[PDB]
């Protein structure tokens, strides 16, 4: 399925290059196309973002939910245990970073295979592409990766690399893996294409609810599949915070240094002036020694008036500079409601659509696959599959 | 008011950007070269008259004043027109309880009857539409005749 | 394998200049490539961290967790027995100092060999490589060191210097060490490598949880085995405080001084006004003699003020400058979840990663590589390999 990648590249490009260009001023390297982000503000209102939405989502506490609801409650408990065994919290930091810088991160969680470290792995918008349809559901999708030498198994690397040729022993070879959504049947198709080409008995079904691959956006826009970010609306006013304060300290290091021009047709010499203990006498003129004085003062405080009004526009819009309980009592008891209704009245719906765009998948799917090879005997036939309640 | 304030910021900051910059004059007809005065480290003293060397110095401090102080009115008559710029009771206790009537009034004293028109053009037809098109399948046993169709009551 | 680190010494080398440029402005010696900081507002804002993440990680308090849970209280109790009293915190500050600098400290944590003092042997990025996966997961890691004549045991050194000359009575050469992943197994295995062949009698095996060799990062970033910090995202906020206050100091010492300038075609000469008691009256014009006051009152308060700004963001930048209770009693009772909230909003998800990264695998490496030469009799056998529970 190259193909189709290099057929709805061009659906993509769009929003490639607005993402990268608006991860530039906002943090070095989470984008590429060392080089350091010339002054930083978005840096820090995009972690204390993270540090928020963080808390907000889902803390240490219990978010996921007569005689019977004992049941409900092991399985929604074991969910807790299994959350932070395998570092969750390690991974979904860095995919709601990406969520507030470019759109769409991808959130990749394989099977179990018995109760190993099996990390959550995560994709950037430069390795996939999704297709929506005019309701908002998903169609396929297409992810791309580079493979080193050994990192993939050998289980299957003899036909396919038995083509013919002699390569380099860290040829890094492109792989894609797609899934699909089936023409008559409604459960998704899943399989990875290696060479151009079908691999050896990989291929597998997935059922309705728990696709393996969930895509999130973070501001809902129909009409396609992805979706911008609120960076992507500040992103003019910190270009000019950077595009200002480069001007500014690049203005102050000119000023502060003293190049001292001393007359040539005088009578006194530098050289001379070079020399000096503090007290002595040497000859010269008072005329001709003087220094540059530049005289811009006065001109120095547009420029950091309008620095200010930037700096403490953007403290308000990237949730920053606000008193809050960070000073705790040894657990977070009622802290995220309060967070939450913080970060939804400065941010737009993002409390809103994360709840069932990113609380709800994960849990489905987390109900689906961790129940693969059971783990916990589920007692009641009543509620097997119940309801998902994310947020509250 | 808005379309004023952006095309007044614009250019606000696209004077404060070129204000900022050091575009610094020397004389063509002088002794001193600027070859010599791009190197310079802290100290040391290059040879040239202090006549020829000079700076931009635009000199528009008051006349940014006046332009950031017409920017200063719309952003606090704005403030007060979109609901922007008021103490809350956003630090809640783990739901909201008597929230809804205050955040209302407000909105209504505010902006218009959109607290009035949007209980009767949003909270009843999503209401109408979906006690209507949820019983089409029905999902739950309507017990009494009486109120089969009862009334629909939204806002309060 | 000094062929391993020989080829992919390419995939460290964008990793190592921006740790050792990055280690610059900020203290003076732990990278070489005296010669002090010029102005070190960095170097007290990375021990301010290094010195709040110690409360922040692991205290003096029990951090690492009806009639059958006693045995599970001993066997994690005694580990804070055997914490201390090999001196793990005198080691472990450098680690985490080499961690908020560079990005990837390694912790050597080698066999008991007794009841000894055995210390915690740091590495640093300029003496080792590590190799990941597309999951996240470590395959190979190349040490290198360097060793003096005697330093090294003489059990071996007999067979590897006989092949012939006459070297320095303090000759460096070095030696290397190398943990693989086996193709068919599951296991590490560990050899050290001397003079570019294999150790006598040497070689050994490890376990699936328990790697003797812990890498680390600090802000998680996939793709690729090493990881960045976040002093690499305020670098050049520093350099240009450097790069100022450089510029600040040399010319506050310019202008203290005083050379007075006399005229050469006056009357009065220097050598009278030389000697002078208060009080006497000397010849000579009042014109003559004059000084060269350069006239930067103004123009120093543009670089005062773009310090004071760079110095104002960089305090908030590095968790100084905050009010707290370091006024505590006689012990630290509700204070490490205070202080790892408030570095959880000002630095990342570092108090999270280094609760899966730092206070994971070592209470695995020490809860497999004490249990050898086992000081403890475990009770049960229900938990004899229990979950391990970080952080909180």
């Amino acid at each position: 399925a190259k193909s189709v990648y290099e057929r709805l590249k061009n659906d993509r490009a769009p929003y490639e290059t607005r993402a990268q260009n608006c991860a530039q001023y906002t943090i070095p390297s989470l984008f590429p196309k060392y080089q350091t982000p010339w002054q930083a503000v978005g840096a820090r209102g995009l972690n204390n973002l993270a540090s928020k939405l963080m808390l907000a989502l889902f803390p240490m506490q219990t978010w996921m939910r007569a005689k019977v609801d004992e049941g409900l409650s092991m399985v929604e408990r074991i969910i807790m245990n299994y959350i932070e065994s395998n570092s969750y919290r390690v991974t979904l930091f860095e995919a709601l970073k990406q969520l507030v810088v470019a759109g769409n991160v991808l959130l990749y969680l394989p099977e179990p295979e018995g109760s190993n470290y099996n990390p959550m792995k995560l994709y950037r918008l430069s390795s996939y592409v999704v297709q929506r349809d005019a309701f908002g559901n998903v169609l396929q999708m297409v992810t791309r990766d580079q493979i080193a030498f050994g990192a993939l198994p050998e289980d299957i690397r003899k036909a396919v690399e038995g083509q013919g040729g002699e390569k380099k022993a860290d040829e890094t070879i492109d792989v894609y893996t797609h899934i699909y959504l089936d023409e008559d049947s409604g459960e998704y198709l899943r399989y990875e294409e290696v060479e151009g080409m079908e691999v050896q008995g990989s291929d597998g079904t997935y059922p309705k609810e728990a696709c393996p691959y969930i895509p999130i956006r973070m501001v809902r826009l129909d009409g396609e599949s992805y979706g911008r970010s609120y960076i992507e609306e500040y992103l003019g006013d910190l270009r000019s915070l950077e595009n200002l304060q480069e001007a500014i300290v690049k203005m102050s290091m000119i000023s502060s240094k003293v190049i001292g021009l001393v007359n040539p047709a005088g009578i006194t010499q530098p050289r001379r002036l070079t020399k000096a203990q503090t007290g002595d006498f040497v000859t010269g003129r008072p005329e001709d020694i003087s220094f540059l004085q530049l005289e811009k003062q006065a001109d120095f405080t547009v420029a950091k008036a309008v620095s200010d009004a930037i700096e403490a526009r953007l403290s308000f819009a990237f949730m920053l500079n606000s008193a809050v309980q960070r000073t705790g009592e040894r657990v977070t008891a009622e802290e995220i409601r309060y967070v939450a209704s913080e970060l939804e009245d400065t941010l737009g719906g993002v409390y809103s659509i994360l709840s069932q765009e990113l609380q709800l998948p994960l849990v489905r799917v987390l109900l689906k696959q961790l129940q693969a090879t059971q783990q916990i005997p589920e007692l009641p036939k009543e509620a097997v599959e119940p309801t998902i309640s994310t947020g509250l």
